[PDB]
């Protein structure tokens, strides 16, 4: 029991945020059913579960909303120090250098506020962080959103300039609920690393948003849409299906090693995306992909795979009017609210961890300089 | 079922890099004596021998010497961006938001011989610049050009002083430095490893690096301040019972694992022994000597030792070295081991995503408002 | 895994003696409520269906009292060996290491169904009393088989002839003393169940856990705070003080009930309808006072009056030592202790459970001259 | 899971006192090598490194003789009230009653964890002793001043001195029922641990939950080893007992499996011992002729059998064996309580009501 060349599996601490069992395939957030919450609430008393550990009270609700408001502001000096960066370089070491923008900010204040405020304000704070430095990186300089819309429509309007119908606002909170949390992603894993040492809250989530990214970030689900679009026409992906199998790769969009019996995520999301290509029509590229799940589902008959969530949320955005490389700022945004209520968690933890580890090297040398 | 503390004592993996003892006083640093190495070896060498693998020739350490001091430059955008800094924070972490974008210099994402020397002279040379800058930009101070005529340390001295310095401090600075190059392997070196299977970028993992090198809430410092705030002999039996009232270790004495007079601590001693011969005793160095004489007659028997974090006070005091950055000195001195570490996670890749100990209620139901 | 820590909510058996329900303060025994269960009827009938779960009738009520009346005598060897017992300790342990050796009486099924059953009925009050007197070390005062069991046990423990109204209360008392939520007495009395050795050493063991906490106990200390109430005027002063010191409110507060617990409820109406009848003295206006300033404001917690404080009263209005109402409360418990028992004789099953191995390995013994 | 009625075999809590491996058949004391600690190896450490934790030095062996010394003797007035106890009862709920009154002792309620302990440490051995010979009748004196620990008890139980081949034995033998994994004692222990109050009711409700029902397998693997008798009969019996279809007695565990090397110790010195001492012949053959009877279910000769022999050539009482088990099982129940008085959580467990619904008073019953 003393062999883990790579250190995997070896779990660590109590869980306390999120019941789910790939198994059984059951989604119980802290006990409560995923789709059952989602059938019937809004991320407002989501996040309030999930971090202040229960849904709050209507005036509760409503001082949050107010005060979320007021931070809800912009930066001068800050748009100063943003007006000296360049346009054109790697957009996640951008974010990540954008994240140190909070550092001085409040820096001081090293309590009842300096839990319950620095939290909405972090909230507040981030998004513009992120959608500014877009807009500066497409050299479009920042407008001053209107305060009567919904925090999910001021950052739309932000980015998109247009007063949509709420319907698609809905379609697009569930979306962000369905990429939002899940068990101990290795980010997650890194942070609980991070979530103990007692030293501040924006350094941990700075070194949270570089460690998040991957080989190069970006991800699979940007590939995903731009596979779709590569795709055109799927007359010929019979024969490019065949030269695929004998490819030897992992079918695009299909089994999760977690989830695989189609978690409802992609069944929900297949679902609504016929939905909304029913309200709206279907796009050429809907028409094609349709036809590559098909031919798929046709296909194989043995991977045990169904189409992803992604296969719908692909699609989703590019309908939406979103650009391709931006993807792996949402999956920030996303993990941003579970860092916080696992560093909400981690507080009551004064555990000062430290590990120890096992030596193989030389010893008992005799230097010469100029070897 | 068993899960040990902070998995003290985990195989993450097998360092053949270097070795320490901890009984007879041994650090093996690339497998080697702290004295035989400490005798008459510049601190170039040492470095080359734990990148490179072996101690380097004339010819490609000369080469590197002439590249370094052909691109210790100091950037104009720099300063036009540093014009929107700002003068509060904390000097470590003013070196942290610093260093927050350094990378930004190149985004290659790949040469191979190119980026597995090039970054790496970059990162050995931008360090010191923009932390001497940051200590004059504090002090509000006109930025001042680099030049890589005088030494490392004689060409930090005169950018932080615009003083020469006598060079047998410098080498005296090399020395401790090279005794403080690093520590085992941290929280800081931890979390690295915690990174550093991806080999993503350096940039930010030196970064992280950095920002885990911040303790809760952020030695040498605090211990400094209370023997100062003591100040001579008169307060020895009240400060003797204060302590034996909070049944603390001495500030300045207490070791996890080093209860033999941890060789760093002597060799710091020695040369502070020899400093004050050549430099002169100041009252300060008086008194604290008449404290720690005080304590030696208390404490000789518990093997317990006057810890090196006196000694880097005194002799950062000597060197009329700011408090709000001797940490940042430690981490110019303590990240060295950031690029052996990157040179040796670079040997393997391997990603660990262990699973937790599931404590939460397993089901429940969603209320609407209630 | 998973392991909430221990023994903190699972639930054992489909047990179905009793039932206590809190959403409206309902405690089903045998399926029935407390309140109307409480009109007319005695601890006897009460016993009957909690024990023997059928109701009695009037001829095996007259056998029994005969019975239980001839059951009255006093051990003479017990009272030799009371003159070599200790003059100075805790009544609780007292009446633990009496009880310690009834084995001694009774020594070495079927028809010890009930044998022992009448014998543990009778043998309470009288060795209570036995061991009261035994600290003052005057001589015995015999009791009588004349006199009724609340009225044998005043007239005992007090070689004075009681009235009837305080009595009956006592006995409602005792009624609200007698069930509560699953109890570690009922507990140990389950576990120590599956042995199947012998009843005695299960009332044993039920003194001996059923000890207050670290031999403190709600009601005792509730009785000091009554006491250490003093003067009346300065209650705003030390109200100001307490709600400083945030501690649940003396005489306010349980574990699991918030919904006003009806047995507080009668309590209240019984004291009001004793201190309208008996005389109130000090001690009862004071506490009038003391009652009506905590009211005034506490009402955002939606609580009561502790029903520990008015034990102290109950107490004070009997003029009971100070460690009294420990078996005074014991006598019901133990009581419900019987039908435990009782349901314990169902099935055969015990339990050998096993842990969480949190420790090192491999290690090694090192010579005392290498130590 | 939990709808499991008895909900036993589930963990409960990360201990620091015992790790165990069947299947490994290895056993470490947390981390003591069984065998390997029996080597060279005194119960005093043992019990210091148990409950203590930790290995002491020399002066505190000495200072811990002068003590344990100091408070070895007994009381007049309580070998007086002892006096007064009836005559019909269980020898080992005798003992339990016994102990069950010391508080009027050194009652009190850092150094109030230490002396009362070494002082109940002390004491148990010679109540018991003198509850045995109360049973009896006779009386009995106080021990000498020069013996072992197991010179003492030897002086006491039989009122005379062996040589001390045997007290190494009997050490080991204590060692060899020093502990085990969670019994049913240690569950019913934290059942009733929990306000941490004091060893006065502790060991009380220790001894309380200790006994078993009808009132022992080392006594039923002395009255079936009596009942082994001769050489001839031992296959007829062994069938008629096949017949019969019962559990495989001197034999069978259901949690060990691995036929613990403490039992290949145990074989070992029983042959050791008998070699300097009959019937050992006759039970001898008895277990060879079950053995070759067997074959079949792995189950060997299990501890009682050599438990109930090692009595015999010390020459126990009958019903004594509830005597040793409570010396070797009280220490460590003690140990657990010290330990998870540390806890302070105060555990309560809520079950499932399936009981009745709106029941009304009867007028007539």
């Amino acid at each position: 029991s003393e062999f883990r060349p790579g250190l995997e599996g070896v779990p660590a601490t109590l869980s306390s945020i999120s019941f789910v069992d790939g198994q059984r395939g059951v989604l119980e957030y802290r006990g409560i059913s995923i789709e059952q919450l989602a059938q019937q609430s809004s991320f407002l008393e989501t996040a309030y579960l999930l971090i202040w550990g229960h849904l709050p009270t209507q005036q509760e609700l409503t001082e949050f909303e107010h005060e979320i408001r007021y931070h809800r502001r912009i930066k001068f000096r800050i748009r100063d120090m943003m007006k000296c960066f360049p346009d054109s370089g790697h957009p996640m070491d951008a974010l990540q250098a954008s994240a140190a923008a909070l550092g001085l900010f409040y820096s001081r204040r090293a309590d009842p506020e300096y839990i319950r405020a620095a939290v909405v304000r972090l909230l507040a704070k981030i998004p513009t962080m992120v959608a500014a430095f877009q807009l500066i990186r497409k050299g479009n300089d920042p407008i001053q959103p209107r305060d009567e819309l919904d925090y999910a429509a001021n950052f739309l309007y932000m980015l998109t300039e247009r007063e949509p119908d709420p319907v698609a606002a809905r379609i697009f909170d569930i979306c962000l609920t369905l990429h939002a949390e899940h068990t101990i992603n290795a980010s997650t894993f890194s942070a609980m690393v991070t979530a103990s040492t007692l030293t501040d809250p924006y350094a941990v989530v700075a070194s949270a948003v570089g460690t998040l990214a991957g080989p190069l970030h970006g991800g699979a689900n940007e590939e995903v849409l731009d596979m779709l679009e590569a795709i055109g026409s799927v007359e010929n992906v019979e024969p490019y299906l065949d030269h695929c199998i004998a490819t030897k790769t992992r079918i695009m969009g299909f089994g999760h090693r977690v989830y695989k019996v189609k978690d409802p995520r992609a069944v929900i999301l297949q679902n609504l995306a016929e939905q909304l290509f029913d309200i709206f029509g279907h796009d050429p590229y809907y028409e094609i992909a349709v036809a590559v799940e098909k031919a798929a589902a046709e296909r194989l008959s043995h991977k045990g795979i169904y189409p992803n969530v992604d296969f719908y949320s692909g699609l989703v955005y590019r309908k939406l009017g979103i650009p391709s490389d931006l993807f792996t700022p949402v999956f920030a945004i996303a993990r941003v609210a579970g860092w916080l209520a696992h560093w909400k968690e981690q507080l009551n933890e004064n555990r000062i961890f430290r590990p120890t580890q096992i030596y193989t090297g030389s010893r008992n040398l005799d230097y010469t300089p100029i070897a």
